[PDB]
């Protein structure tokens, strides 16, 4: 998968000169031909702002007006259609009209567009594009892309390559080449924020306290994530810390994470006053962090949810699922960790003996010094705590134990284990924040 | 500590606005007086591109046009006297001179300028202000902050907030809010890359390739680094996969990564060519992903400097190094493999017995035929892996072993050890 990302400005005052890149020529007003022509990408994703839009009797009929000036254009240069078009919620007071909101909407917005664009499955060749977009929006494109892509390099490889072109100066200019400020082998970064307050999803722009009280207090999202929090923040430590387990047993239900993205995004769209003769847009709610993390949450949820299987979890199972999730030091104490209850497994064949139902203290042979469950042996033991995991051998007649105990020994959370867990990485992730 | 970084182009053509920013009002040219007066800066950065030089005479005087043309404009909307001035290598034809040479120069030329100016002591509390510059220097200055601040946020608390005002559009502006764009607390982010190949360090723009061969060969950098390259990646791993016995034996000379850096920058700046007459510079080198490595590498040094504690290596040293540098699983990691070692020396203790100049497997008492020494018993045990490793305990009169034996309990690599551990760690650190 190759992907071509451009940051736009007023495409339409932009003048005609020559562009140099990759061995071909090119004369037109924009970098977006010739980027195609040598990169040949599977697809191209345009990002621009809203302020460019000349028509204010709806929103829709805005996004609509910026939509079909921009095919319009890539009929002018030899561009091809086959592109998405984020249209960005920009600020700024225009001869044409006025656009007021939280600056930082365009980041989540494109956070959000792109969260829906970038393949989930496969590797991935990202090209981006700089060389005549706004300052602001490029920055916060740039920033929302290397986001997504950090979480994408946990399962694929991801590769990152930057354009702009040489600046232009008018009629002095002949042949603007298009250097290369970045190639980057992408770092797997997993998300490592919890979930932030109740205050930091939807905020007020320009709202009355009350009828933002009510927005607020309509929404299911709230409501729902008061008593998920927990669980969803466990599962972001289950990937950070090296916790295969609890990456199993508390992986997220990815319908509820769509539906709590899509009544935050709808709710912010909804709040979008659009005033038609005195041609106004106001954004009277902002994004907030709290919106990000769940884009990016959902999206590490996309990336991994390959890797998830039914109830009975097996040791050959979690050293197949650390193999693809960990790397480093982390991936090795897993295999060090795993391999110990494999080991204790593979003595139990040799006797004939096959537990049921058996705390792993039990299973390993335990003083019974400490039965506490503290933050350090949850952490250093790759979340396999000997108070808070049962194990299960499943009967069989052996032969060569050392290689079939691991497909016949199944580890699971207590009740009451999974919850004392759940406390622990809950308040590490935050500790580290 | 509180700094405020902001990118510059033509800042002469800007034209007189007020702005709004954090309850208060501001008529002038530019953003930098209103900034400073809400966030009360301890120290000022700029970020301009020297593409506004006009006298061509040579490269010094270049420097000195724009300079002179900044501090007169700094003295006129009164910016003070705690600014740093930092003179960008840009590139692009214009009115009055010409300007080629590899467009990422200005990404290394910028690291390198931040990594001496950003304090490597105490918390860090960073403002920027992407307002008005140039599109791609703007970015490879705020790609250039965030890296440096990453590697800082291993050891402080780092907080980066964003800034840009809404678009000055002449004919209707009344006045321009100064937007957040970003307010981030910085996630510590260690030097995770290996030092690549000696071609990436120094590069041709606009040079002959046999004389690229004949200046590579005169370095004494590129010489200095063979020998030294495996020694530094092993220590890039030491923060990376817990390796804290590593990060202390291998802690790098930061007078000479100072003096490898200071030869591969005026050995840059020696090949800028500058014809007078054409209006014409000419950066024939360009700087590698090398040269950006080497500058993560000493700040990074700077910023760790404090741990590398004075010898012997004793575990409680060993608790105290860990305690700082590493977080989450990785520390707990840590903290247990060392507890294995202390709980052994402690009932050593207890018997009025103090080995000396041990193999760390005799000490913990290993089962012959498991002497081959694997990466993954070298990254899963925090590097203390029993068939590298050397312990002493220094005799003494016991009275509690359990806090005594942490202290009197000395840890090193064997010499045949450490070169397996180097080994392990610069492959692990390139498969990464
Ligand atoms: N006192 C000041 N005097 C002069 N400039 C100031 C001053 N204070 C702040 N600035 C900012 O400094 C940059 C240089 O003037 C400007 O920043 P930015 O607005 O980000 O500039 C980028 C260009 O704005 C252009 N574009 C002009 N029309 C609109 C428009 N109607 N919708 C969105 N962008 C517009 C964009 O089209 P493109 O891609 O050709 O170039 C961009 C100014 O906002
Ligand atoms: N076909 C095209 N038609 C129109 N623009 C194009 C086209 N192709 C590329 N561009 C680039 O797209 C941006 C919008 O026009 C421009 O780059 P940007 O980095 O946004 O430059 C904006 C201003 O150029 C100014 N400044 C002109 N001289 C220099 C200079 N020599 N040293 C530093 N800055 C310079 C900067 O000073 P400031 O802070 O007032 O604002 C910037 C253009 O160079
Ligand atoms: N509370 C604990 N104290 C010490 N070691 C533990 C604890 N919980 C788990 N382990 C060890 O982690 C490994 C994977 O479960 C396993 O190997 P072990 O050393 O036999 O004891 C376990
Ligand atoms: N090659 C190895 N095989 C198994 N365990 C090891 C090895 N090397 C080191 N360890 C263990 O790492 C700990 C820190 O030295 C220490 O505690 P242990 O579990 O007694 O054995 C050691």
């Amino acid at each position: 998968m190759k992907l071509l990302v451009v940051s736009w400005g007023d495409f339409e005052r932009w003048k005609e000169t020559k562009y140099r890149f990759g061995g071909e020529t090119s004369v037109g007003p924009s970098t977006l031909p010739i980027l195609q022509k040598v990169i040949k990408p599977d697809w191209t994703v345009i990002v621009l702002s809203d302020t460019i839009g000349k028509d204010f009797s709806s929103v829709e009929t805005l996004r609509e007006d910026v939509r079909n000036r921009v095919m319009d254009f890539l009929d002018r240069i030899g561009a091809g259609r086959e592109v998405d078009v984020i249209i960005a919620p920009g600020i700024g007071e225009f001869t044409h009209g006025s656009f007021r909101g939280s600056a930082m909407d365009a980041y989540y917005y494109v956070l959000h567009a792109l969260s829906e664009i970038i393949p989930t499955k496969g590797d991935l060749e990202v090209h981006f594009d700089s060389t005549a977009g706004l300052n602001y929006v490029t920055l916060l494109t740039y920033r929302a892309l290397k986001d997504l892509l950090g979480i994408a390099a946990v399962m694929n490889t991801v590769t990152f390559y930057a354009y702009n072109s040489d600046p232009f100066v008018p009629k002095i200019t002949k042949e603007l080449n298009i250097n290369t400020i970045e190639t980057t082998m992408v770092k797997p970064t997993p998300l490592s924020e919890p979930l932030p307050g109740f205050d930091e999803y939807l905020c007020p722009y320009s709202m009355e306290r009350a009828e933002f009280v009510r927005l607020k207090g309509s929404l299911n999202t709230l409501k729902n994530l008061r008593k998920e929090k927990k669980k969803l923040e466990a599962w972001i430590g289950s990937l950070l810390f090296g916790l295969p387990l609890l990456f199993l047993e508390e992986f997220p239900d990815i319908g509820r994470l769509e539906s709590y993205i899509e009544e935050l995004a709808e709710t912010w769209g909804g709040a979008i006053a659009v005033n038609a003769e005195e041609k106004a847009v106001t954004r009277r709610l902002a994004f907030g962090s709290g919106f990000g993390t769940l884009v990016k949450l959902l999206f590490q949820a996309r990336i991994t949810r390959g890797l998830l299987v039914e109830e009975p979890y097996s040791i050959e199972k979690l050293y197949s699922v650390s193999d693809r999730l960990f790397r480093g030091s982390t991936l090795q104490r897993v295999r060090v960790e795993l391999g110990k209850i494999e080991d204790k497994a593979i003595k139990y064949a040799r006797k004939g003996a096959f537990p049921r139902d058996i705390p792993l203290r039990d299973f390993l042979g335990f003083d019974a010094a400490n039965r506490e469950v503290s933050p350090r042996n949850v952490l250093a033991h790759a979340g396999l705590e000997a108070n808070v995991v049962e194990v299960s051998m499943e009967a069989w007649e052996p032969k060569r134990p050392e290689e079939e105990a691991g497909r016949h020994t199944h580890l699971k959370y207590t009740p009451v284990g999974l919850k004392k867990v759940e406390d622990i990485v809950s308040r590490a992730l935050k500790e580290s924040h």
